[PDB]
C-alpha cells in the first residue's frame, strides 16, 4: 500500500553537526530501504518554537491503566486508529 | 513489561450496548495480549476544552513523503528509540 | 511583534458563506488589532490523522482547581514566562 | 465567574529543591490572590513520560502567517475559543 505522509522530528540540539547528517541520511535511510518515497525534505536548523494548542472534545473518555509488553499495546493501538467509534486516544509510559 | 496509562474517546453518537460491548471488545485485546488492566474508569460523556502550553527547542526537520505503514511504522520505532530525537509527529490524510 | 503562525480548524458542517465571512471576520481582528498577515493558505476541507511523539523529563506538578479564566489567564501568562516551566496544560469541562 | 481546572505544569529538572518549592508555593500563590480556589495538589516528582497521541480530525483547514502584538494573538485566541464553528486552532512564534 501506499500513502502520502508529513512527518516532523526533532533532533536534541546537544548533537554535533557531523553527528546531525549522519542521523538524518540515516532516517532517510530507513524511510527509503521499506518502499517509501521521499519528495522534499526541509531543514530548519536549530529553533525554539513555542506552541499553544487548542481543542475540544465532547465524547464517552475511558481510562485505562495497564501494564503491558510493546506487542499489547501496538494491538491495541492499531486497532484504535482503526475504529471510527474512537476519535481520539492517548498512551504514556514510564522512562 | 510497562506501566502505561490510556486514554481513548468514544464518539458521543454510540449507544449504551455498543459502547458496552466497545470498552469490553478493548479490553480482552489488551488482556489476550497478555496485560494486566491494573484499573478503570468510565467518566461517561464529557465536553473538555485543553490548552497545551510547551516549548521545544533544537533541530527541526520536515518530510513529505509517500509510504505505507510499516515503512512509517519502522521509522517510528526507531525514533521513539534513538536518543537524540527528542519528537517527531506524523499526519497522513484520510 | 513577533512571527507567528497560526493554523485553525472549521467545523465540516459551515457553509460557503458563513465559512467566508468567517475566515473575513478573523481576519480583521488580527489586523485591527495591528496585525500584519504575511500569507493565507485555504487547505479546504481536511481530515487529517495524526500521531504525537514526544518525551518530557521533569518535576510534574497537578491541581484541581476552581477558577475564572483571569486567574487563569493570569497563570497562564506566567507560566508562559517563567523559565524553569517546560510545558502546561490545562482543561476545563464546557 | 468560576470554572472547574486541572491543570498540569513541568518544571525542568535542573531547578533546585529549595527553588523548587519556592516556584510552587509561588504559582498557588498566584492563583489564589486572583479568587481561585485549589482543591488539590499531587507532586510527582522528577519523571520521564513518553507521550504518544493520536487524533483524527476533519474540517476546514486554514493557516495564518502573522506579524503580530502579543495584544493581537489573545484576541484571536480568545474569539476562536468561544465560536462554536471553531474547533482547533494552534499558535506558535519563534523565541
Ligand atoms: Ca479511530
Ligand atoms: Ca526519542
Ligand atoms: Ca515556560
Ligand atoms: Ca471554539
Amino acid at each position: 500500500a501506499m500513502r502520502k505522509y508529513e512527518i516532523m522530528y526533532i533532533i536534541r540540539p546537544g548533537v554535533e553537526e557531523e553527528a546531525q547528517k549522519a542521523l538524518v541520511e540515516r532516517f532517510a535511510g530507513v524511510l527509503t530501504n521499506n518502499g517509501a518515497e521521499i519528495i522534499n525534505t526541509k531543514e530548519w536548523g536549530k529553533r525554539r518554537l513555542a506552541y499553544e494548542i487548542n481543542d475540544l472534545r465532547e465524547g464517552f473518555y475511558m481510562i485505562l491503566n495497564v501494564n503491558a509488553n510493546a506487542e499489547a499495546i501496538n494491538e491495541f493501538d492499531r486497532l484504535a486508529k482503526i475504529n471510527e467509534d474512537i476519535l481520539r486516544h492517548i498512551v504514556v509510559k514510564e522512562e
